[PDB]
């Protein structure tokens, strides 16, 4: 297929944890952010064959997107804060990777990654 199977989400022998940062990066950065008028691209995995982008899977190698980070969440799947944050880190790499500077779509996650970086400035403790 033109696209491979969605990150996981649950990992069995992964370890899993639960920390005041991971709840708040929950409740408080994903589900805010998600509530933005730019979040929508970011919202599920890139579907090449809907979006007729055959290519994307042959640029982006780890790709990442704010649903599977918002289940993860729910997995609790994440060892920590900083495990998490490199993936919204990936998610916004990946769009800038895989398009140009001043696209539409890049304008979108620079925004984003603002709000982002706003919102994990300062962590819960
Ligand atoms: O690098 C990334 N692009 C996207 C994405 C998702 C949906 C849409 Cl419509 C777009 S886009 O920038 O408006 N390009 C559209 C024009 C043709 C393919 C989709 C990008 C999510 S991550």
């Amino acid at each position: 297929s033109m696209n491979p199977p969605p990150p996981e989400t649950s990992n069995p022998n992964k370890p899993k944890r639960q920390t005041n940062q991971l709840q708040y990066l929950l409740r408080v950065v994903l589900k805010t952010l998600w509530k933005h008028q730019f979040a929508w691209p970011f919202q599920q995995p890139v579907d090449a064959v809907k979006l007729n982008l055959p290519d994307y899977y042959k640029i982006i190698k780890t790709p990442m997107d704010m649903g599977t980070i918002k289940k993860r969440l729910e997995n609790n799947y994440y060892w920590n804060a900083q495990e998490c944050i490199q993936d919204f880190n990936t998610m916004f790499t990946n769009c800038y990777i895989y398009n140009k500077p001043g696209d539409d779509i890049v304008l979108m996650a620079e925004a984003l990654e603002k709000l982002f970086l706003q919102k994990i400035n300062e962590l819960p403790t």
